[PDB]
């Protein structure tokens, strides 16, 4: 059912910061080709869409997109059906999706000269990353090799392209300034709930450490774990023994006890392999990568908290990619974020 | 105002390529950090945001944003009142808002290595190119110059971060793939109208020529001119007698011609001055710019066609900038829009 009615919708730009060039500005004296001369940029600022029901019930839920994605696998499926925004809007939430600064219509700082650099300082790295089609493959767990699907797969198999298309490069913006504008949008939205995705996993965690709007986290297999500073557990290397997940997040023991005062959710999908997987080497990082999570959440859990690790074939959901919210079972999926909500109190006004 | 419903909406991504880097894909090696070797990268794609009304009446718009936007300003003002999009949901026209590769939620097309590199070749280049606040106050001729106001004036003042914060750069990607995205994405929805702004104006006249589901074009404020092939009147030179407009685009007759069969209409706001002003770059630029359109509407018409340009002035209408769809009498312009459609019967089934 696609039907959605709206009190409102909309969206906005929040956060950022401004950098200068050298010199004055002559509005008689040719404008383009543009100039850093007076120049005055905005940067790292980020996109927030919202959309709410009429008649909202609980709390506003803020999905937060995972690393080189945007706010669009919130909307929709690569196959198109209707994605979390609509699910949850219908759910009677209201839904804020965000670019985070970097990605989609967040900024990208760049100038005139070469990419990154004003002047002589540098804003973001020219040297860009990007994952390939082939190594998002294997990260999202699709299957064991690019091309190959895992027998019990909810992915949508013929819409490849259009998933692999929502996909792309991050600017080197640094973290601190991610997490510098979300802390900005709770402050203006109130008590929410975030919902996070892979890389943006960690960025949520912190985000609740600096912000108590934030009642509650599901996360959606987050990509790096969180511990307190000089507290982070024995982690093995990957199954090729030389290999290791990402350098977990340490954070001042002050700041790691505020998740303690509120619901956090970690769910995963399905084929993240039980034994070393030396052949497969983003199989084993996930295997690692979750154990890592489950000591996370312990230690949250013994500082008071209520840290809850949820493996979807446990709940009877079998074959989901690192995507559940758009692989084919997502209805099924949403109403096990329902299932949260409700039972937390966050469904309520 | 406020309350939109939408029988569906959702999002996707249509065009582009793909290119590729040398070797092979051994997924027991480490995938992280992301390598070019047996890459698969997509490239050059847009995406796509579409709203549906209940019982739609006329043809679908699709809402093209200006050089260094995206969709937002079509999805609210800088001051948060509704957009295009929102208004003509209520209009009762199916809409879709797009984000053009290299922008926003389009692609931008980087690698691994040196921004816009792919091992040896340069998909697009290093070095960018983006405007200033100040270079952008003077082009959207909100005063003549920054932090001036024109009398009257339109803008949404005091919500000047926001307006800026939501431009930004575009990587050097070749307007025939643009051009070539928005084709793909006319013949996928069949007869629509497209509203241009700006750098999309040529665009979408050439989208035009190549599409005939294109039943008709609104373009706000557009930057370049069209002519036929050597067919490009005197246009002179601007007020400092060193600088001139954008080179007109040529294209054959035949493609031309095709222009004279749908109806045109151009739409210009206010402060655009009627005589010479060389203490004022960009408004000696629009004025100039202004009069190679109307020759390029009167070409148009010569052939046979529907070609008008609007002042919104003469309509009534004083201190629109060169964005009058998120101004303060946005909904002011938005009504002569739908009288333009009604005119051709576009808002009719
Ligand atoms: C599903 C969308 O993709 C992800 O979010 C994702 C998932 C698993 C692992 C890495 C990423 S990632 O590429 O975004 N990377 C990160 O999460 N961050 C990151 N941390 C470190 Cl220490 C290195 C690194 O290199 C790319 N990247
Ligand atoms: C409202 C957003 O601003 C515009 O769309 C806009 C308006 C007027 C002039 C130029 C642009 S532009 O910067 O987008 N540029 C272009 O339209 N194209 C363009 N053509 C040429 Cl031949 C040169 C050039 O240099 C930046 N840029």
């Amino acid at each position: 059912k696609r039907k959605v009615v709206l009190a409102e919708q909309g969206s906005f730009y929040i956060g950022g910061r401004t950098v200068t060039g050298p010199g004055k500005f002559d509005p008689s004296k040719p404008v383009i080709p543009y100039s850093n001369e007076g120049a005055t940029f905005y940067i790292n600022q980020m996109y927030v869409n919202f959309q709410a029901p009429v008649r909202p019930r609980g709390l506003p839920l803020v999905f937060w997109h995972g690393g080189g994605l945007t706010g669009h696998i919130w909307e929709s499926t690569p196959d198109g059906r209707p994605g979390f925004q609509t699910l949850f809007v219908q759910d009677r939430h209201t839904v804020y999706t965000i670019d985070q600064p970097g990605r989609g219509r967040g900024n990208i700082p760049t100038f005139n000269g070469p990419f990154g650099q004003l002047e002589e300082e540098s804003i973001v790295n020219t040297v860009t990353g990007n994952s390939s089609k082939e190594g998002a493959w294997v990260r999202d767990r699709l299957g064991p090799a690019p091309g190959q699907f895992f027998e019990n797969s909810q992915f949508p198999r013929g819409y490849e392209d259009n998933y692999f298309k929502e996909m792309g490069f991050s600017p080197s913006i640094s973290s601190d300034e991610i997490v510098d504008a979300v802390v900005k949008l709770v402050t203006h939205i109130g008590p929410c709930v975030l919902v996070t995705h892979a890389a943006s996993g960690v960025l949520g965690m912190r985000v609740a450490t600096h912000a108590k709007n934030v009642r509650g986290i599901v996360a959606y297999e987050p990509a790096t774990s969180i511990f307190p500073k000089g507290k982070v557990p024995e982690i093995p290397p990957l199954a090729d023994k030389k290999s290791q997940i990402f350098p977990p997040f340490e954070i001042q023991e002050s700041y790691f006890k505020k998740l303690a005062k509120i619901p956090i959710q970690f769910v995963f999908g399905d084929n993240i392999p039980k034994n070393p997987k030396s052949a497969y080497w983003f199989l084993d990082w996930w295997r690692v990568t979750r154990y890592a999570h489950s000591l996370s959440l312990e230690a949250i859990n013994k500082l008071g908290g209520q840290a809850s690790l949820l493996d979807l074939p446990t709940a009877g959901l079998r074959g989901n990619t690192a995507f559940p919210f758009t692989d084919r079972n997502n209805v099924q999926v949403a109403s096990l974020l329902s299932d949260f909500l409700g039972k937390h109190g966050l469904d309520q006004n």
